[PDB]
């Protein structure tokens, strides 16, 4: 089992030993447009890129680029984006992909302002009666409810295509209470919240894939990501006990870089896993 797995690398107090084999087994791939000139402005951290091969392309002729990264999972038949907290000239972007993805869901695990600093650009509207326009990419987005929870906030907005003037809804899913320093104590929450989104049809096959993201989309993301892979593939294998968190998350780095950003990050998905295989 893995909660036995858990329990060896907690006694012997391994988990920086087991992330840091990870960091050095985990894939490289080229970055070339991500590193651009021109895309300088397109990117938050310097340090997190979106590859190449499994970049999501704007459907525009004159710069196609956004930091975002399509994980593909066949076995679990999940796809994620995983992308970066939107910036004050890239919020007409996200929701171009959001559009043209085909997404039904956002869900966003971080608050605009964490630890006195800005992670994240206002990118949806707050009040009903101020719509926010994004000029750039034609698009319109409406706040049409508001359902906040102690732990997480679901929003309905709709977002038009002014080109068409066709609509859809989009679900936002903000988990709010991811404390500033660490990791939560107990992964109940984020199995709630997890459960949530999977309940409204946002991770499901008829739609496109939801959209994910923190500040930099590859810690916080990861864990999200990884945690529901690793449960559904549980729940469709004949033995549950072969799913291997680190397999899965190797898997997951072939995509998008740095998935899992600490030892502590790694310990709470496995927390959140065996959590969630438990209650279910
Ligand atoms: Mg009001």
């Amino acid at each position: 089992e893995m909660e036995k797995e858990f329990e060896q690398i907690d006694k012997s107090g391994s988990w920086a030993a087991i992330y840091q084999d990870i960091r050095h087994e985990a894939s490289d791939f080229p970055c070339r447009v991500a590193k651009l000139p021109k895309n300088k402005n397109r990117n938050r951290y310097r340090d997190v890129s979106p590859f190449d091969h499994s970049r999501i392309k704007l459907h525009q002729e004159d710069n196609d680029y956004i930091n975002a990264s399509l994980i593909k999972m066949e076995e679990a038949q999940r796809s994620y984006i995983l992308t970066q907290g939107p910036l004050p000239n890239t919020c007409g972007h996200f929701w171009e992909m959001v559009w043209e993805q085909k997404s039904r869901g956002v869900v966003m695990l971080n608050r605009v302002m964490e630890k006195g600093s800005l992670k994240c650009a206002q990118y949806w509207p707050q009040k009903e009666e101020k719509e926010m326009i994004f000029e750039d990419t034609n698009l319109k987005l409406t706040l049409i409810s508001e359902d906040i929870k102690s732990y997480y906030t679901v929003r309905q907005l709709e977002l038009e295509n002014l080109t068409t003037q066709e609509t859809r809804e989009i679900l936002h899913f903000h988990y709010t209470t991811w404390p500033d320093f660490g990791v939560p104590e107990s992964p109940a929450s984020f199995l709630n919240f997890l459960f949530k989104v999977r309940e409204s049809g946002s991770l499901s096959p008829e739609h496109g894939p939801v959209v994910v993201h923190c500040s930099a989309g590859i810690g916080r993301s990861g864990t999200f990501c990884l945690a529901d892979t690793c449960l559904l593939l549980m729940d469709k294998r004949k033995d549950p006990s072969s799913v291997d968190i680190k397999k899965v998350l190797l898997e997951m780095r072939k995509f998008r870089m740095g998935l899992i950003q600490t030892a502590d990050q790694l310990r709470f998905s496995y927390l959140a896993v065996i959590e969630g295989a438990k209650f279910i």
